[PDB]
């Protein structure tokens, strides 16, 4: 399995982009194992909605990308293309709060991959949001 | 009902922000009626994933925000807070392609609002993605 | 290809199954064409939860099966296997109420099919529920 | 408060209803505590689609009802009304197979409750389906 430094470099390369992935530049990788990736982020103004809490679209981007990372850490190593994503929002995350983003692969099929993602407050473990992501690998 | 110019100014004010809503700065409002908002956007590099197609997180942000706009255009005028969002991805949108984002309110309840959003290719009407968004108004 | 009368025959044979599809025996097919099927049902005690309203599980079964019928009414004729289903519940349907279930295919791809389903109160057109169903054809 | 034996009694009374809940008559309750209920069922012909596997509608009913039981097992004791349900289907469950249905409440709010549900093959622990259910308590 890969060293944390390797995964961090891969992630940093992904985020150092003119594309939309740039919005994840503040995200840090804490751990990576086959089918499981844990990231951390401090919620800053750039990540927030009008009310100054973590934007639903930022949460969605996190779910999308961190689950993709976990799906990729597999025998096949294919990222796949998004088919379905759902997110349920349960607690607000305010500016300054540290969040954990935990993505777990539920199944790697012949053509489909499925993953779940929890966003939690790092300090007290409070559940911010949970998402599920289905991707087509072919 | 409000003039298009008024809605455009409100939207522009929303997007001219240090917050995450900044990612929608290229979006133009085409029409607004109670419970229904149509926006347009040209897909540029900043909106894309690694493959150079519209990023799933950008689509999610569009669904979130355009549905919020339609929910707000109501007797109550409350934006609400996200509870559940789902997106199904059906066709890729490439760089240079013009997209329509159409949000329709399905129901305004006493405490909950529900809206659907279609993303389509403006030129041929091809369905890019469809999302549904449930918000808590209280 | 299928015809309305052939789809009607299925809802007699699919519904007098010993299998779970038996729960749809009271459903009448009103209309069918490639990619779209419309059914009607009167809500009866057998369809209800303990609160006297249409059971969420019955709604899910309706979404599942009627979308499957619309997907199968195609040149390929594949019914597919379920991948993702989501349902948003907006208005209760009470005993005695006549409901319309309307399934429209959004895309038939090489390996995936996508359909939306509306359940409406027949008498006033109000939305009871809306579902989306993604199926794997490969 | 509820107890396991009381939840068991409900699955005898809820299940010998003339209503839709009758479809869960073969379900056995193994475990219950505030916010979590675990059930077991052997897949039988009555639970299947025309392909001899666990019907998606039966799965949805299981997700709906067992999550409702977990939500009701709380200090408030509100069963709630369904708002959103989503299910991802990952592995077929065949006739004769014993399945576990595990519902865990994620959050009980002032007006909303959120629960996740796993269906697993009892013999190997493989994930059949995973659902999320949001209910309104107000």
């Amino acid at each position: 399995s890969l060293t944390l430094n390797t995964v961090k470099q891969i992630f940093r390369a992904m985020a150092d982009s003119p594309g939309f992935d740039r919005v994840l530049s503040k995200v840090e990788v804490l751990s990576a194992a086959p089918g499981k990736v844990v990231c951390e982020m401090k919620v800053e103004e750039q990540h927030t909605n009008r009310g100054g809490t973590l934007h639903g679209g930022m949460t969605a981007t996190l779910v999308d990308m961190i689950s993709t990372m976990a799906i990729m850490y597999s025998e096949r190593g294919a990222p796949g293309v998004s088919v379905d994503m759902n997110i349920t929002y349960m607690n607000a995350a305010k500016i300054g709060e540290d969040i954990l983003i935990t993505a777990q692969v539920l199944k790697q099929g012949r053509t489909l991959a499925f993953a779940t993602v929890d966003l939690t407050n790092k300090a007290n473990g409070k559940l911010i949001a949970q998402g599920r992501h289905t991707k087509h690998l072919g």
